[PDB]
């Protein structure tokens, strides 16, 4: 109706007046439309790779003609057991624990965690992360959820296939996964990954698991044994077991599972007789997804783990002109700065908090803008027609790519987490932030349209990563990663005394027509927290100049328009409105005009009157950052 009242009723429902919704998924919108053009065009690149007549001359062209593997599946059927039987013969030759652990470590290189992260007090401990997980099923819980076992009505039928060896597989194959479905910790603990921190030496990891070689395995995993001596063990309650399984679970008890796991490690694109057999376990019986994936889903569904930072270099070259880099170089130099200067005209902070809130912003960073460094992939060699051992080696250094990044630093522009995702997170330990360019793609960011709308809608969602990067919880962390509220509670209480309305407001609103974790307002502090700076660093980007006053609509009025169109998201929200309390987060549908109320930069911008609906009276507004 009226933009200041509902921009997303003024603009955004018309997509929802017309748009489909997927029968297989039943959700589509902001992120998923960026998964769409992420997925819809990466196919076009390999099509362009295959369209080109690449005969010889580069080591990167049979990579881009690897897709001929998936074409003639009658061809790929003819190999079948023989490449596998080599992979069996690795295992069949592997007699002892050391022979197997060193055997499978190369298979593990061939690609059936880590982040380059120091302690944030030590600037140096860039190591790997080791927890417990081995369940073929979605989580360990399906063992102990004894009532959640009608789901197992035909599970051991569609997996025990590989006269009686299938039966003795069926004796074997149900027997251990229950024991793999035991030692592993609750999911939502991992969705706020908390107790992983045990900064171990690998001298500890050899001491950790009794009965398994944790090192010559790792040399078969291909890391630095001498030159990288430490890790982060997280949850070794299985890892100690696993080695004791490696002690006690015998090789024949391992083997036909390990072969079942090995074929699972190369499941989909192989001899066609057995590819639906795991799908009809997984697709039709574990998920009931009977849509046999069309090929353009399939061939795209593998390349990224095979090659992470490979397409994205020429992807932006084959999609985006050079116009978009100066947009970063002119914008975000101001945003990371002027967020400091937004602290200034806050006229009630504490000086020991204000100057502290200033001083934390000559030091702050951004993994945004053309990556300075890129991982080489042409010199990584992949056949046009071979696929199986072709991508073993293709995966083999995919382990050891990150090995080098144990030695290499965060150079601030290469995207450790992949460019082609739809992700965003601040590091409460390291105080880095991460923005893969799906959020920086259009329609979020047009690289050639007007600036302030392309500035507007994005910058508070950036600033909400800052604003939730600087929540009370973001404040409860330190710049060196220590857990401490520098933001002393006496303002937070007064700011809770200002934001008492924010505790209460969504309770006066209804998720569904009528005929519990709203105690947290977590998604909404930082968007007002981010819009605080969306309309300030612009002026630092102006250096006091006037924003582009075009069509009777200035940059600030256009910064409204940056947000006013860019939330068209459709679904059926019975489960969703029912799903809300698994974590106390908030949705976007209440968010999409919630920040009209307490802000004042919009009212002075748009001249809001003293009685309106999305007007809020100033004694219940909150001049946090305005």
């Amino acid at each position: 109706a009226r933009p200041q009242d509902d921009l997303f009723g003024h603009v955004n429902g018309r997509w929802l007046a017309e748009h489909e919704i997927p029968a297989d998924r039943a959700t589509d919108g902001a992120f998923r439309s960026l998964f769409d053009r992420a997925e819809t065009q990466v196919r076009d690149l390999i099509i362009q790779a295959s369209q080109a007549g690449a005969a010889v001359g580069t080591d990167a062209q049979r990579i881009g003609d690897l897709y001929a593997s998936f074409l003639d599946e009658e061809a790929v059927e003819r190999a079948g057991v023989q490449p596998l039987h080599d992979e069996l013969a690795t295992i069949d030759s592997a007699a002892d624990a050391t022979e197997l652990a060193a055997a499978l470590g190369t298979l593990q290189r061939a690609g059936v965690g880590v982040y380059v992260d120091t302690d944030s007090k030590d600037s140096t401990r860039y190591l790997v992360h080791f927890t417990q997980s081995g369940i073929g099923l979605p989580d360990e819980s399906y063992y102990r959820d004894e009532q959640h076992a009608a789901v197992l009505a035909a599970y051991p039928g569609h997996i025990a296939r590989m006269s009686r060896d299938h039966a003795k597989t069926a004796d074997r194959i149900v027997a251990l996964e229950t024991k793999l479905a035991d030692a592993h910790w609750d999911v939502v603990k991992r969705r706020d990954a908390d107790l992983g921190y045990n900064l171990r030496t690998f001298a500890q990891l050899q001491t950790e698991g009794a009965g398994f070689d944790w090192v010559s395995w790792v040399t078969a995993l291909g890391s630095a044994p001498d030159a990288m001596t430490e890790l982060v063990v997280r949850q070794p309650d299985y890892l100690v077991t696993f080695a004791s399984l490696w002690a006690s679970v015998n090789v024949e008890d391992w083997k036909c599972w390990a072969r079942w796991r090995l074929i699972r490690a190369r499941a989909p694109w192989l001899t066609r007789a057995l590819v639906a057999e795991d799908f009809e376990f997984y697709g039709r019986t574990l998920t009931g997804a009977q849509q046999l994936r069309d090929r353009w889903k399939r061939g795209v569904s593998l390349v990224e783990n095979l090659m992470g930072d490979a397409v994205g270099k020429l992807y932006v070259q084959r999609h985006f002109p050079p116009d978009a880099k100066s947009r970063i170089d002119t914008l975000v130099d101001n945003l990371q700065e002027a967020y400091r200067i937004s602290i200034s005209e806050l006229d009630w902070m504490t000086p020991q908090t204000r100057q502290r809130a200033l001083a934390k912003l000559n030091k702050f960073t951004a993994k945004v803008g053309y990556p300075i460094k890129w991982r080489d992939y042409s010199k990584l060699a992949i056949d046009r027609d071979d696929l199986y051992g072709n991508v073993q080696r293709g995966y083999a250094v995919n382990h050891d790519r990150e090995l080098a990044k144990l030695f290499g630093p965060v150079d601030r522009d290469e995207w450790f987490m992949t460019p082609q995702t739809v992700n965003a997170y601040y590091n409460p330990g390291m105080n880095e932030i991460v923005f893969p360019a799906a959020i920086l793609q259009p329609p979020f960011f047009d690289p050639q349209a007007d600036e302030a709308a392309n500035y507007g809608g994005i910058g508070a969602v950036i600033g909400h990563e800052i604003g939730h990067g600087f929540d009370d919880q973001g404040a409860k962390y330190d710049g060196d990663g220590n857990l401490v509220d520098w933001w002393t509670d006496d303002d937070r209480t007064e700011f809770a005394a200002r934001t008492k309305a924010l505790i209460e407001q969504y309770h006066a609103y209804t998720p569904r027509d009528v005929d519990q974790g709203a105690f947290t307002i977590g998604e909404n502090i930082g968007d007002l927290g981010g819009l605080s700076i969306a309309l300030l660093a612009y002026q630092l980007s102006l250096n006091g100049n006037p924003a582009p006053v075009i069509d009777g609509l200035t940059g600030m009025q256009r910064v409204f328009f940056g947000w006013a169109q860019i939330w068209r998201t459709k679904s059926r929200a019975a489960e969703a409105i029912r799903r809300l309390a698994v974590d106390p987060h908030s949705p976007p549908e209440f968010r999409c005009n919630g920040v009209v109320r307490n802000v004042d930069a919009f009212y002075q911008a748009f001249d809001v009157t003293e009685d309106d609906a999305l007007f809020l009276d100033p004694q219940r507004r909150v001049r946090i950052w305005n």
